[PDB]
């Protein structure tokens, strides 16, 4: 299939993504490493992903995140759920069994099985912030652990965000690479002390 691209690119907005400071305590379940640029999450639970911008884009401007692989032997496959999560009736009515990346908490979300690449999206609209708040979050579930065989089987991926205007044209990019585990707060603290060396 065809290669989306990973660049990171800021745009005429200021487009960039930004995380919480969870830790790694041993019941963590989600937290981010800005050293690894990784994101380190449990199955089908809460990830926030904070959308920030230098000036606001217009309405109707909408937020998609696609799963990719991040090996250059892999990049071309498409990320999906494995062969047991695909089965296992648990959309919730908006989702497509076969895709790894839900939202969380919006009606309006909507799910993209590309005619030509065959890859996985969801997209949302996006809007300012509350009030009293500086940025947007969007919650995001990752639908496989890494290590689901079949799926993923134990390759890194990377998710790319990208802001698009109404019609889909880009404005603005970024991405993390993701590890869906068991316990994210020691493979956090693992994968940093394997950076330290
Ligand atoms: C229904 O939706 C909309 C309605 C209107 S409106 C009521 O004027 O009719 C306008 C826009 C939209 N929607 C698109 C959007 C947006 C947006 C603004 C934004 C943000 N603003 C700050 C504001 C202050 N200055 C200094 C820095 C920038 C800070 C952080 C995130 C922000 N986002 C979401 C993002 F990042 F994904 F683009
Ligand atoms: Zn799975």
């Amino acid at each position: 299939s065809s290669v989306p691209s990973q660049k990171t690119y800021q745009g005429s907005y200021g487009f960039r993504l930004g995380f919480l400071h969870s830790g790694t305590a041993k019941s963590v379940t989600c937290t981010y490493s800005p050293a690894l640029n990784k994101l380190f999450c449990q199955l089908a639970k809460t990830c926030p992903v904070q959308l920030w911008v230098d000036s606001t884009p217009p309405p109707g401007t909408r937020v998609r995140a696609m799963a990719i692989y991040k090996q250059s032997q892999h990049m071309t496959e498409v990320v999906r759920r494995c062969p047991h999560h695909e089965r296992c009736s648990d959309s919730d009515g908006l989702a497509p069994p076969q895709h790894l990346i839900r939202v969380e908490g919006n009606l309006r979300a909507e799910y993209l099985d590309d005619r030509n690449t065959f890859r996985h999206s969801v997209v949302v609209p996006c809007e300012p912030p509350e009030v009293g708040s500086d940025c947007t979050t969007i919650h995001y579930n990752y639908m496989c652990y890494s290590s689901c065989m079949g799926g993923m089987n134990r390759r890194p991926i990377l998710t790319i965000i990208t802001l698009e205007d109404s019609s889909g044209n880009l404005l603005g990019r970024d991405s993390f690479e993701v590890r869906v585990c068991a316990c994210p707060g020691r493979d956090r603290r693992t994968e940093e002390e394997n950076l330290r060396k």
